[PDB]
RNA sequence: CCCGAACGGAAACAUCUUAGUAGGGGGAGGAAAAGAAAUCAAUUGAGAUCCCCUGAGUAGGGGCGACCGAAAGGGGGACAGC
RNA sequence: GAGGUAGAGUACCAUCCCCUGGUUUGGGGGUGGGAAGUUAGGGGACACGUGCCUCUAAGGCUAAAUAUGUCCCGAGACCGAU
RNA sequence: CCUUUCGUCUUGAAACACGGGCCGGGGAGUUCACAUCAGUGGCGAGCUUAAGGAGAUUAUCUCCGAAGGCAUAGGGAAACCAAGUGCCCGCAGCCUAGUUUCUAGGCGAGGGGCAGGGUCUGUCAGGGCCUGAAGCCACUGAUGUGAGGCUAGAAACCGGGCG
RNA sequence: ACCUCGGACUAGGGGCAAAAGACCAAUCUAGCCCGGUGAUAGCUAGUUCCCCCCGAAAUGCGUCCUAGCGCAGCCUCCCUAAAGGCAGCUCGCGGGGUAGAGUGACAGAUCGGGGGCUCCAGGCGCCUGGGGCUUCCGGUCUAACUCCGAACCCACGAGCGCCGAAGAAGGGGGGAGUGGGUCACUCGGCGUAAGGUUGGGUGGCAAAAGGGGAACAACCCAGACCUGGGUUAAGGCCCCA
RNA sequence: UACGGGGGCUAAAUCCUGCCACUGGUGGUUGGUUAAAUCCGGGUUCAACCGGGCGAAGCCCCACCGAAGGCCGGGGGUACCCUCUUAAGGUAGCCAAAUGCCUUGCCGGGUAAGUUCCGGCGCGCAUGAAUGGAUCAACGCGGUCCCUACUGUCC
RNA sequence: CCGCAGCCUGGCGUUGUCCCUCGGGCGUUUAUGCGUAGAGUAGGUGGGAGGGGUCGAACCUGUCCUUUCGGGGGCAGGGGACCCGAAAGUGAAACACCACCCAUGGACGCUCGAGGGACUAACCUCUCGAAAGAGAGGAACAACGUCAGGUGGGCGGUUCGGCUGGGGCGGCACUCCCGCGAAAAGAUAACACGGGAGCCCAAAGGUCGGCUCAGGCGGUACAGAACGCCGCCGUAGAGCGCAAGGGCAAAAGCCGGCCUGACGUGACCCUUCCAAGUACGGGGUCACGACGCGAAAGCGGGGCCUAGCGAACGCUCGUGCCCCCACACGUGGGGGCCGGGCAUGACAGAAAAGUUACCCCGGGGAUAACAGGGUCGUCGCGGGCGAGAGCUCACAUCGACCCCGCGGUUUGCUACAUCGAUGUCGGCUCUUCCCACCCUGGAGGUGCAGCUGCCUCCAAGGGUAGGGCUGCCCGCCCGUUAAAGGGGAG
RNA sequence: UGCCCACCCGGUCAUAGUGAGCGGGUAACACCCGGACUCGUUUCGAACCCGGAAGUUAAGCCGCUCACGUCAGAGGGGCCGUGGGAUCCGAGAGGGCCCGCAGCCUCUCUGAGCUGGGAUGG
């Protein structure tokens, strides 16, 4: 597909329709230490087999893109829905 | 007091649990152990330890799965401290 | 009033391992470092700082209150010779 | 005169399926704890004493002992907030005169439907939950769950010894 | 590389094996005994007093699931609740594309003739044969065609009819088994077929004795409180009888 | 204490498993490099120090020598052609082998008949010379086939 | 799927002393600096108009080093005492003193490397020695401990999907969708049939406006059946993204204009999933708010409608706050919500390869193999009919294409019976049956001179061998005989 | 008066349609006049938009006739189902019969526009 770098939509701080910048969503960095992250290392101690079962198997071709709208004029930033597609194009 | 199991359970099973039990080794006594806080808790309080009833399946742990699982305080027993 | 004493590879720290709910927080050990020590230290749920509160280890030793039937008295909605 | 042999598995299969010589004796849904219900009783905005102590003809018994737990308010993670009333239909019973024999009408407990209120959430409608004042204890009972778990039945694996 | 005797040593996930997974005490794809341990069984067999009342399913969805379970439906028992409830029919009022029928009403399938137009081959401008196009006329089929279209089945209202305060629409609660069905008839599909399989509806049987069909789970008659009398059903009536 | 210690295939024995591309040497050269000694110039009041021409042998190069070391494939196509290692591409043998499908290749032996076996010829789908192919002396309670003698195995 | 031994490498400790070249440093020792304008070395920031001054300066004269030989910096004597300005320039001034930074070199005690070397006193190896102790070689290595990484079926535990007319192979009927199945309510099976999806579209989306298609006819240069143009007809025969079904004409089709509603938040409801429980997903109807289109009504939370998709846990993102302790407070760091993404196609979600013919266990006739029953595609046989050949003539005999029947001799399916056993091929012996008659008996026809033939019908009483090859059956063959029939009886 | 006759606004959505022929208009309705302004023609006043308005029943509109399409009625012909039941027939396929219902096609003939709300014309 292919979008428009700039969408006029509705921003909930502006209370309106106003412009916004848009971009593909991507992942942050791990951020090691966190509780879910913590006990894994706290159950990786000490002996015994590969604690915690890992996906080793994979049907889906793609993976869903998502788009991210941040609102120019007051800084807002909106999560929208997913979607599958080959490869979101950010061309306007 | 050291060493240290599998069986099963998770309807599979590998983390986990079954479990510091079964069992090994050492060493006593008629009881042993422990025993005088680097204890708690929290509006500035209590006052060794032990066991009994509660606190309580609460706190908290774990493919958050089966399950495991306190303490503090209160109530009893005798309450000895050098 | 003045002065003095008050326990080291011990606390504590990093790491690996063990277990217990102890979890970024517990205790034990191996490994490496490693203090202060009275004008000392520790502790008061992640870390650090600040104040406030309470204890003083790294040596002892300890009456009773409970664990049990190789045994001895007693009792029993325990059976009558497969 | 009419009549396939017991039990079980089983769509039927029982009669070519299994287990069945005879007799006698033995022999299999129990125990606890929790949860929940029923039935039963005691008390009641309380209930309930445990563990435990004292006295006693001594495990019986009597008194004492709320320790505690459940209910007595819910929502949400929290900071916190935090109700119990108001309409209507209408059973039994009662009252009214007829009782002609009675929904003829009222009163109407209970109950039902619209409400309302507290709470979080949503910017309002809303949406989720709670709220119309009764549970606790004891016995027996039943079922689920955990313990060998109705009875009996395996190859397995492990520890320690003995060849 | 003979054979054998007495002594001695090698221990089980080990020992030995001129090695067959052989032997190691009759126990060897991992020795024995005792203890974990009353291990694990979604499997297999048994499960014991009487009377009486009530009284099923073999289906759907999910499941490393089809030899079991969860949620349903189907049962029994209890309490509350207080006038309606509806397994049938009739009327009224709606829904339908199936049986059938049609193909010039689409989609396709498919047989022939006639007329005209066009091209080619042959023969003497003509004729014949063949090729393409059109028109007209005729016929043959459709699970995946429907211009039409029943019986029929279903919704709702009213009516009829039945049950109902002796024995009660709704609500709550305790306890289950049931998830392998089969056959007969009837309308399908698959397959020629099948006491085959796989669907819709009904009926038994399962759990239904009694009478007939010779005996018999299911075929017909017909639902066993008991004794007795009588009349009858499906069937039968020469003898067995 | 390596003619050893341990580990792996095998089972005795016998026989089959044209080329100078590189090096070495020899011979030579248009041509390039090449030490010591010597000449010239700068520079130094002379010496130390910088560049220019001559510079032997060897090396750079070519050809030959394989009873000099030694080497001597595969693929494409139809035993042969062709690029490269590096020059060519291993002759030869064996075979109805366990290899051959037409099958019982055909024929002979052996019997009344032989789907068994043996041997011979040659159509090699698809042998092509190494942990392979061929090979039987002695040996075997090994397996198959045939003959004699034998004989109640049979009729 | 993995885990643990062992092995290799490296780090740390047992780990000592001299070094040695270089590159790093540690705490020190010191000394070295011109884009232009200007008395002139302003390298860049500070306190600082005072700093030096028998608490020793200006002046010039040389020895000396260096540099962009610009020029400054260090030497005592000759000289016994003087210069910079708060004054002139510089986007930034004082060679007025003392500080910081960059930058060049050497050295001091310590550390690390590229490393290298040496020694012995650790320690190791061996010998002597009763012990004590001594000697010989390697060496701060090795070896051990510990940690990490690589390898690691040497050893240990495990799984080895599901559906299935036995199982495996086969395929996915295992996730969702169209029609048919399917029988005019709904629901309704098949490893039934014909098919699709794991997307694509910033425009293929919203709205407004305009035009009407496929196709055919007549006339015009190139001109053509079909490029364009002018007329006539054309009820969909086109087109609408992707399979099918349906729907559609001033449109949902085609062409332009403007847009981003393919909207945020909170809802109810349909299908999923009938009656009669339920995850997703899709879809519909809303309110609040703001948008966009059009004059407007109004229409727009995607595609004309029906397929285009993923729980817990954990991770990440956005969101405004909330919480972090047995004392409070501060900072950091964490935790929670609410929603979004990261996947599981075995698609209602374990992390998962083969053999066991050395197997073992509890079962299974809910189920394979031999053996009954049902059936008859095949097999054998029969009959109908009759193209054809036989000299003529279908039926003496052969009968093609077709059609209708029988048997349950093999062979195909069926799983009703048997899995706590109905012991499996052949053959031997022995008994019996049947007739679709091989011979023997009777009768007949004949393309029957006679024999030999060929064929039909009746007839099951009797007989129907012996050998070779092959285990058989089957099959080939030998020599006689009347021939050397074929089948049943678990 | 009137009512229907067209018109504007419709409902029914073909019995109301299509095609041809003819008839009707001095109002109504169109045809038709012209574009400077409004607006507008990826050329054009074609069309649309605006300003109009001579002529005119030829279009259209309207009525009528005839054809076809199409709804019904009747006739002829075509074709033929299904519920309910039986130890009825038939081996089966199938069929009859008693109890209840039908419809389908195709030719012939006969009809074939209805109606609500308002300003013109008779």
């Amino acid at each position: 597909m292919k979008v428009p770098k700039v969408i006029k939509t509705y921003c909930p701080k502006c209370k309106t329709h106003t412009e916004h910048s848009v971009s593909l969503y991507k992942g942050g960095k791990r951020r090691s230490l966190a509780e879910g992250q913590r006990r894994y290392e706290r159950k990786n101690v000490g002996y015994g087999s590969k604690r915690k079962p890992e996906q080793k198997r994979f049907a889906k071709t793609t993976k869903k893109q998502t788009l991210v709208l941040k609102c120019q004029k007051c800084s807002y930033t909106i999560v929208k829905e997913g979607m599958r597609l080959k490869k979101l194009e950010l061309v306007e």
